[PDB]
C-alpha cells in the first residue's frame, strides 16, 4: 500500500536516539497516523488511554530489570491475584530489549487487526487500509529503533510478557461505544451539532466512494462510567455547573458566561467578536482536535513533556545514560497515566452532566436580548482537510482539554519540584521552554482548498498556510491556564468548563459579572497570580467539590503522584 507521507516534526532529532523517547514517539506517530486514517483508539479519552497504557507496560518492564530505590514498579511479581501479578525476568538482564518488547507488544495488540473475534461489532467499521498504513509505522520503528530490536532476545520476550498483562488488564475494547445513548433536549442539555447535525459515512468502511448512510455521533457516553481506572485511589467530582440542579440559581453567572462567550469565541469576521488575533492563535495552538497529520491533545501534552524532559535531563548524554532512561520512563509512566485518568473522569462528568457547549447555548438561548440564533463560532480547527470548522460530539463540562493539561501539568510540577526551582505544590513553577511549536501553527500545516491527499505530502497539496508561532513559556502554571482558556477562544468551553470564572478573570462590582477592556474583549488575571480555589456544591452529595477541568486535573494527578502511582484498587473499579 502507499504510504501516508508525513510531515517532519519541530523536534531536535537527537530526542530518538534515547530509546525511551523513541517508543513514545512511535506512540505518537500512530496517534497522528490513525486518526488520519480512522484507525481504532480514536478521540481524547481512549488516544490518551493507548499512551497510558505504552508508558505503563514500559515503565514496569524497564525498572523490574533496573529496579528503582525510591519507588516500585505499578504491579508486583508477588501479586497474589493474577489479573495484577507483574511477569519476573529470570535472567533477562537487556532493558533496552525489554522497553522494546513491552512496547512493540503494547502498540501491535492496540493497533492491530483484533482477529480473535473483537472484530466484529467493536472493531468492524475501520477499513483495511486503516490497518495497513498503521502496520507501515510499526515495521519501521522496528527498523528505526535506536540499538536494533533482538526479537530473539529473551529480555524483548520478557517486555512481551508485561505488555500481555497490562493489554489484558487494562485494555477497553468497547469504550468509544454510544450504542443506547440518545440525548435528552431542552435548556441546557447536550444534543446534536446545529452545524454538523448529522454525517454521511459510507456503509462499508472499505469502499469510501460507495454508498453512504445518515450518522450521529455521540463520543464515548458511557466510557467514563463504566472504565477501568488506572491509578487513581477514589472518584472525583464536579460542582454543578451554573444553571443546573443545586447551581440552578446562579444566573447573573451563567448570562455573563454566554456575553463572554459570544465576545471571546465567535468566526473571526463576526461584529460581535472581540478576541484579539493574538488570542485566536492562542485558541488554535492548543487544538489537536483529531485532525489529519495531527491527532489529539494527548499527542501535543507528549511533544511538550518531551521537551521538558529534555530541556532538565540530570545527564548530557540522551543515548547511553541509565539515569536519563530512568527519568523519562518514570515521568512518561506518571504523565501518561494522569492523562488516562483525566481523560476518564473528565469524560465521566461530561456525560454526567450533559450540559450544551456555547454555540447551542448561544442560539437556543431563547431570549431575545440574550442569544444569537445565527451564531458562529471560532471552532475546532478543521486542520489539513477542506471542512469547516467544528465542534467536540461531546458534551462541554468540564473541557476535556482543561483536565488533560491540569493533570498532566501538575505531574510535571510535582515530579520537578525541588529540582527546576522551589514552589508550592499549588503556586506557580518555574518551569520553563522555549522553541515550542505548535503542528496546528507551523508553517506547513493548513487549511485545504480541495479534499485531503494521502498519497501526496501536505506541502504539495493546495491550501491556507498556518502561520509558523515560535512559542516559550515561563511555567508549566502558565502552559496549564493557556490550555484551558484556549478552548473559551475557540468558542467551545464556557468560561466554568475551565475554571471557576473567579479564579481566573478579572471581578467588577457586580457580583457574577466581569471586567472587560476598552474594546469589549474579556481581561484574565495574570496567570502568576491565578489560584484555583473557588469550589461549589453537588445536588447529589454533601461538601464542596472543584469547578472547571483545571481543578479537576489538579486534583487527579496529586493523588496519583501522592500514592506513587499505585494501581486504582479493584474494589473501588466500576
Ligand atoms: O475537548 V473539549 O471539551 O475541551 O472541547
Amino acid at each position: 500500500v502507499t504510504p501516508i507521507p508525513l510531515p517532519k516534526i519541530d523536534e531536535p532529532e537527537e530526542y530518538n536516539t534515547n530509546y525511551i523517547l523513541f517508543w513514545n514517539h512511535v506512540g505518537l506517530e500512530l496517534n497522528r497516523v490513525t486518526h488520519t486514517v480512522g484507525g481504532p483508539l480514536t478521540g481524547p479519552p481512549l488516544s490518551a488511554r493507548a499512551l497510558g497504557m505504552l508508558h505503563l507496560a514500559i515503565h514496569d518492564a524497564y525498572f523490574s530489570i533496573c529496579p528503582p530505590t525510591d519507588f516500585t514498579t505499578f504491579l508486583s511479581p508477588d501479586t497474589e491475584n493474577a489479573a495484577y501479578r507483574l511477569p519476573s525476568p529470570n535472567g533477562a538482564n537487556d532493558a533496552r530489549q525489554a522497553v522494546a518488547g513491552a512496547a512493540l507488544k503494547m502498540l501491535s495488540s492496540l493497533y492491530m487487526k483484533p482477529v480473535e473475534q473483537p472484530n466484529p461489532n467493536p472493531g468492524a467499521n475501520i477499513s483495511d487500509n486503516a490497518y495497513a498504513q498503521l502496520g507501515l509505522v510499526l515495521d519501521r520503528s522496528v527498523l528505526e529503533a535506536p540499538g536494533g530490536v533482538d526479537r530473539e532476545s529473551a529480555s524483548f520476550m520478557f517486555g512481551e510478557d508485561v505488555a500481555d498483562v497490562f493489554f489484558a488488564l487494562l485494555n477497553d475494547p468497547r469504550g468509544a461505544s454510544q450504542e443506547g445513548y440518545h440525548p435528552t433536549p431542552g435548556r441546557y442539555k447536550f444534543d446534536d451539532e446545529p452545524t454538523h447535525p448529522v454525517v454521511l459515512i459510507p456503509v462499508d468502511p472499505n469502499n469510501p466512494n460507495g454508498p453512504k448512510m445518515p450518522f450521529r455521533q455521540y463520543h464515548a457516553p458511557f466510557y467514563g462510567k463504566t472504565t477501568k481506572r488506572f491509578a487513581t485511589q477514589s472518584e472525583h467530582f464536579l460542582a454543578d455547573p451554573p444553571g443546573l440542579r443545586s447551581n440552578a440559581d446562579e444566573t447573573a453567572e451563567y448570562d455573563d458566561a454566554v456575553r463572554v462567550a459570544i465576545a471571546m469565541g465567535g468566526a473571526q469576521a463576526l461584529n460581535s467578536t472581540k478576541r484579539s488575533p493574538w488570542q485566536t492563535a492562542q485558541g488554535l495552538y492548543w487544538a489537536y482536535d483529531g485532525s489529519n497529520l495531527i491527532g489529539t491533545p494527548p499527542r501535543f501534552y507528549n511533544q511538550i513533556v518531551r521537551r521538558i524532559a529534555v530541556t532538565y535531563k540530570k545527564e548530557e548524554d540522551l543515548a547511553n545514560s541509565e539515569v536519563n532512561n530512568a527519568d523519562f520512563a518514570r515521568l512518561f509512566a506518571l504523565v501518561d497515566v494522569a492523562c488516562t485518568d483525566a481523560g476518564i473522569f473528565s469524560w465521566k462528568e461530561k456525560w454526567e452532566f450533559e450540559f450544551w457547549r456555547p454555540l447551542s447555548g448561544v442560539r437556543d438561548d431563547g431570549r431575545p436580548d440574550h442569544g444569537d440564533p445565527f451564531w458562529l463560532t471560532l471552532g475546532a480547527p478543521a486542520t489539513n482537510t477542506n471542512d469547516i470548522p467544528f465542534k467536540p460530539p461531546f458534551p462541554a463540562y468540564p473541557s476535556g482539554h482543561a483536565t488533560f493539561g491540569g493533570a498532566v501539568f501538575q505531574m510535571v510540577r510535582r515530579y520537578y519540584n525541588g529540582r527546576v526551582g522551589t514552589w508550592k505544590d499549588d503556586e506557580p513553577d518555574n518551569i520553563a521552554i522555549d522553541m515550542m511549536i505548535s503542528e496546528e501553527l507551523n508553517g506547513v500545516n493548513r487549511d485545504l482548498r480541495q479534499p485531503y491527499d494521502p498519497t501526496a505530502p501536505i506541502e504539495d497539496q493546495p491550501g491556507i498556510v498556518r502561520t509558523r508561532i515560535v512559542r516559550h513559556f515561563d511555567s508549566a502554571w502558565e502552559l496549564m491556564f493557556e490550555n484551558a482558556i484556549s478552548r473559551i477562544f475557540l468558542g467551545v468551553a464556557w468560561r466554568f468548563d475551565a475554571a471557576a470564572a473567579r479564579d481566573i478573570l478579572i471581578p467588577t462590582t457586580t457580583k457574577d459579572v466581569y471586567a472587560v477592556d476598552n474594546n469589549g474583549a474579556t481581561v484574565f488575571q495574570n496567570v502568576e497570580d491565578i489560584r484555583y480555589t473557588t469550589r461549589g456544591t453537588r445536588e447529589d452529595e454533601e461538601g464542596l467539590f472543584p469547578i472547571g477541568g483545571v481543578p479537576l486535573g489538579i486534583e487527579i494527578a496529586d493523588e496519583i503522584f501522592n500514592n506513587g502511582l499505585k494501581p486504582t484498587p479493584p474494589e473501588i473499579q466500576p
